[PDB]
């Protein structure tokens, strides 16, 4: 079902696309939606409740089983090629969440800006646990059973190994991160989708990342 | 929804709290369940299978999708307040579980006082992993997919972080407990369910933690 | 039953074992499946899918929940008296996944000898991370949500903790493995079924390990 209750509320899903079995939930004022060309968005269960909140999801994006909660003033960004399994995002505090081009995202992501509750210093009373954005670079691959914590940024051309928590952020690109506590594992690498390719240099799409 | 097979079981749930879609299975003698008021226990599955068995879920306590065995002798007691998601308690080797008032546990939460199957030391023959009692202090806010083990204590107003494995007892109140190993990574806080509260002030039920 | 498909499939399933709500579905060629004597394997999902590809169940083992995917020329065989709860076996690039005698599998275990996808090295381009075969000896206990990947061959008589990631082969048996990263926790250990032996010499099954 699409459901949508307010004003200004935008919405634009190309007609190339798919959407089986997904409900879409826009409660509130000056939302916008957007899905592009070619993507399957199936047997997801998506909810935006405020004002302004931004889901923008390119071309060529596919998800299946994705349970998504973006509160007012919030915004969600995938680029294209993304692939993302079943999983949960969740957005609140008025932050952002952003995902690269040609992510793979394996079943199991857990992926929020938000603890969704407070924490306070008993020292002053003052909350210190606010949000914080999340940004996962281009070319990241998650294995499975991923979560990634608040304000936690990914380098482009990562791969994070499976069950891996990230409550930090990285910087180097080109890596392996995997263990607890979540670590460069590898360096100087780069992953592609296909295993029957020989070489990276047999995978067009690779080209950007050795040069 | 309820099940029965034995004699002198006594159980009592209030009229006034909800057990939507919650199959109860006693199979046994003397056992006692006692569901207070204001309850929500909802989409769960709940079996004792034994004789003296007692499960006790105190006035305001939301449960939903627990599935919970208990066994001969043990007993399960969760006080009041406590909301929890998602997850498993197992109890046997006639032991005992108690879950303190106002706690919060995430979807994915696994307790447990049990292996369910002896290990025993080559050196000596005897068996080194008996069953041992779990205590969840008041206040206590698990993440999600926390597990919690054997034998292990938690004190009052502690946060456990997300994915967070714990088969050790803490005795420091008002911290923040993560990582693997699990250890003590913030301290001297105190958290509260709604974020719209600014400071701990502003939030009524937490007078008593800043004193 | 079992919805099968293509050239020269077997399935020999022991008329003593029950298959109770499971799925096996095979599609592709010269595929063989074997279950012995006095096996329960209910709710399951098993599927073949490619050529040449053999599934070896023996007698008296036990599986529920179990979704098993198999590519062409893999080969999962489970050894006797395993036990299995809710978990997920994959198999491709042409592997093998082997389990032992007597084995139990707790609920959320995650068995693989591939990670699906290619990692390249920038030095040269060439793919570091093929799939690699895994070996899970006899009697060994796998706790909850313990994740097994590719390469990996677990010694005979070991626990592996709840939780448990392992990466990385171990070679000491008779050891309790955990933590994270996966480390030997408790050496000199025997494990059991039932708890209700005062001491290992109790259980008849166990007199082999000491
Ligand atoms: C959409 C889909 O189809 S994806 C879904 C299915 N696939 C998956 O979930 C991916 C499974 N694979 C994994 O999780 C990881 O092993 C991947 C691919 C990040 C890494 O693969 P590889 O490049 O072969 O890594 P390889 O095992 O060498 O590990 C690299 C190093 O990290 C270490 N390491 C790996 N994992 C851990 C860990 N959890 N903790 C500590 N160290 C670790 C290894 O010991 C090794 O160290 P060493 O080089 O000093 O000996
Ligand atoms: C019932 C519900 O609705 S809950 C819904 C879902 N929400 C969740 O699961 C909550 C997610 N949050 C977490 O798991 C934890 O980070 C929290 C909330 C318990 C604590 O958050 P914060 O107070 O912001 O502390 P933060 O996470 O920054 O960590 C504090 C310290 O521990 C460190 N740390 C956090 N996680 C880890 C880890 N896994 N390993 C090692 N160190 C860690 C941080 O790096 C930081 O170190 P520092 O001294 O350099 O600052
Ligand atoms: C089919 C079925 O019925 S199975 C049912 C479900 N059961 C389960 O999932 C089993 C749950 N148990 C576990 O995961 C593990 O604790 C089991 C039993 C291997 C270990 O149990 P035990 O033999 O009692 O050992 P216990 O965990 O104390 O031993 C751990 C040891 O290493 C350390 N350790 C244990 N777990 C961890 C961990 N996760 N991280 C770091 N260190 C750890 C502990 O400190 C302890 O050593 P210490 O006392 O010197 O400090």
């Amino acid at each position: 079902m699409y459901s949508e209750q307010g004003i200004n509320n935008t919405i634009n899903i190309s007609t190339t696309s798919l959407t089986n079995a997904t409900q879409l939930t826009v409660i509130g004022n000056n939302n916008s939606v957007y899905i592009g060309n070619n993507c399957k968005i199936v047997s997801s269960n998506i909810r935006l409740k405020g004002n302004n909140i931004t889901l923008f999801i390119a071309d060529d994006v596919e998800i299946m089983g994705l349970v998504c909660s973006l509160h007012s003033d919030c915004s969600l960004q995938i680029q294209a090629k993304t692939t993302m399994g079943n999983g949960e995002i969740t957005i609140a505090e008025k932050g952002k969440i952003s995902i690269g081009k040609d992510c793979m995202l394996a079943h199991g992501y857990e992926i929020r800006n938000t603890d969704m509750h407070p924490i306070y210093s008993l020292e002053n009373g003052e909350r210190i646990n606010h949000g914080k954005d999340v940004i996962i670079g281009n070319h990241v691959w998650l294995g499975r059973n991923v979560t990634i914590l608040k304000g936690v940024c990914i380098p482009n051309n990562v791969v994070v190994g499976s069950h891996t928590v990230l409550y930090k952020s990285f910087k180097e690109p080109n890596c392996v991160i995997a263990g607890s506590p979540a670590k460069i594992v590898k360096e100087n690498i780069v992953w592609g989708r296909k295993m029957y390719h020989s070489t990276m240099y047999d995978d067009p799409t690779l080209n950007e990342f050795y040069k």
